[PDB]
């Protein structure tokens, strides 16, 4: 596809941007420079790349009933790509990080990164964060003179932060809130009483919607100028709602995709995460279900992670789930035909979006 | 100096504003808000706190000689310490993932934050994280309609960046270049070739001088609105020697300082770090010292460990500090000279930070 193509090229212009910078004003040497290559490669390629390709969409839909110059035309979609790969580079240094944190082996269908023969975790800590840095010199580079680079950098900004606080969210979703001491060693959560609806929306809300929906969105938005044409509202409710979609996939697929197809190695169950299969497990679960659940989950042993799968199965929860997505397919086109009234092509880039992310099987 | 406790006072103020948000937009519940209070002082207060110290004295400096309205003058004095108070915060991001990537085991005379009791390092590391994005609400929040802001955040970006490019030539400063290959795993040095003054000024040109000294300085011009009236150049210069200096001493301390006085457990041997002694060392070595040292070097076996000590000791590196201390009192007297020119003011600024420093013993 074409496009896809146009989208990786400026990736090799930011690249090579990005690495002549280092040889000429950060004194790196060949060597470091080809690991930051490779680096930089492995941790921003390889993916479904929806979230860049998102904002040139909904550039590109504007630009379709919209008069520029030329000149004005190719910026945009110039700047659409760019703003796109800021995002990617942000996904990156989530991921990065967080295949640290969560004890992973696998991404896109390589091992973590940390885990690269010739890498090791220490350097990978960093190296993660060189991912976001990359951001921000590609925004002060590149939107240098734009207009939109306040609202740019500030929303950027505010959806990491927004990230960052998930991510905390999530990585101590197992412990008792009562408990949750940096004082006191910390016990896992034994009763589970926190493995609710509500607690788990927080984690999702905040540790992927934002980045993963709301920034494409918006970004696409900025660097079209065209933020004024929608209901930003109406933009924000659907990115929550679609991003929440997203993780729940996300979730189910951790367990029940296989590592061949998926492209990663689930970790939520010997993770004792609050992951949306517990969740709905734990909300349906007899007696004897959830006493076997307690005796198994969060354990790296393979025949405990199976007792697990096996109830999971049991539970019938690949249905509970058709039907969350029955309700959210109503929902979302109910945000699309709102999104209609302001900006139809804004709905229907997220109609492309919702399409798409409806039928990853990742 | 009266200017140390509205420095402090601001920090509650910050911390409250940082704290309330989380409830009233991120949804937080006490017990992760308290998780993050303690987590903002531990790895936040209990520092020197030479960079924030140095934006308020820079501040102080144009007060003190040019004439303002007392409001003007408390919204600079303000200014001064919410920047400072960014410089700090950064340097905390900094730390903790520091301490996690030297696997240390005590920073400002407490466990280091990952260390802490019920601290993983899987959530330490996006503290770590969460830290330099809070420097960004800050940015945002204070100094929104501020027309420094822009040339503050871009200056903070460029530090941060060149932060995290010294950090990966630190943490990979025991490798051979020629075999710096992700794919390939990596055996420490053994000719430590690399160990060179060139090499080692280098890493501590990036991993230290722009955050520590380029940063609070510049930063102190921005509040003030006075970095036209400066020799950017000299500022530079003094920046970066001042600050090489500053990692000397670092590096000396972290061998021959105790705990007890130091604050940190000492660890650069341990980790075959490119320290200024083991270079200084390599430099004056005969055949046979530079074998024992290659024998035993970069190992935590305690032995090993005290061996490079008694190296060290015998070839009076103690003595080789105190003439580069002279070269660089020399040097830095000179750039504060030719500070006077333009700057009278802030090259006594200037003379301050650098007594402060020159001085110190951790
Ligand atoms: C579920 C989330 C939020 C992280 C996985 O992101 P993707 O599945 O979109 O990762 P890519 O491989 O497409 O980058
Ligand atoms: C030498 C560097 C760059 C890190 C240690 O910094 P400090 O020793 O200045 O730490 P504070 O306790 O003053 O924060
Ligand atoms: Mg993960
Ligand atoms: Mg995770
Ligand atoms: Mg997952
Ligand atoms: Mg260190
Ligand atoms: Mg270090
Ligand atoms: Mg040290």
């Amino acid at each position: 596809m074409a496009s896809m193509e146009r989208f990786l090229s400026v990736y090799d212009e930011v690249q090579a941007f990005l690495l002549d910078q280092l040889q000429s004003k950060y004194e790196i040497d060949p060597n470091r420079a080809r690991y930051l290559r490779i680096m930089m490669d492995t941790t921003c390629l390889g993916g479904k790349y929806f979230r860049g390709m998102t904002v040139v969409n909904v550039a590109e839909g504007f630009l379709a009933v919209t008069q520029h110059d030329e000149a004005t035309k190719e910026r945009i979609l110039h700047d659409a790509c760019v703003g796109g790969w800021m995002i990617e580079f942000l996904q990156a240094h989530y991921l990065v990080e967080d295949d640290i944190m969560d004890g992973s082996v696998m991404r896109r269908g390589k091992p973590c990164w940390y885990r690269f023969p010739g890498v090791t975790t220490q350097c990978a800590i960093n190296d993660g964060i060189i991912l976001k840095s990359w951001t921000q010199i590609m925004a002060w580079h590149y939107f240098a003179d734009r207009p939109f680079l306040k609202d740019l950098l500030c929303l950027f900004q505010k959806v990491d932060y927004a990230t960052a606080v998930g991510q905390m969210y999530d990585v101590t979703s197992m412990c008792d809130s009562n408990k949750l001491d940096p004082e006191v060693a910390q016990p896992m959560t034994t009763d589970f009483a926190e493995f609710t609806p509500a607690i788990y929306k927080r984690i999702v809300k905040y540790k992927t919607t934002f980045y993963t929906y709301l920034l494409p969105l918006v970004m696409g938005l900025f660097v079209s100028e065209a933020a004024a044409s929608v209901e930003m509202n109406l933009v924000e409710r659907v990115a929550h709602l679609i991003g929440e979609y997203f993780q729940v996939q996300d979730d189910v697929m951790d367990c029940f995709t296989p590592p061949e197809q998926l492209g990663k190695v689930g970790t939520d169950i010997e993770d004792a995460k609050c992951s949306w299969l517990a969740v709905t497990f734990l909300g349906k679960a007899n007696a004897a279900q959830v006493a076997e659940f307690k005796a198994n989950y969060g354990d790296k042993d393979p025949a405990k992670v199976a007792v697990v799968k096996r109830l999971y199965s049991e539970a019938n929860l690949q249905a509970d789930f058709a039907a969350y997505e029955a309700e959210v397919v109503r929902e979302v086109e109910s945000l699309i035909e709102q999104l209609k009234v302001k900006s139809p092509t804004f709905a229907e880039s997220v109609a492309v979006v919702w399409e798409k992310t409806h039928k990853r099987k990742k």
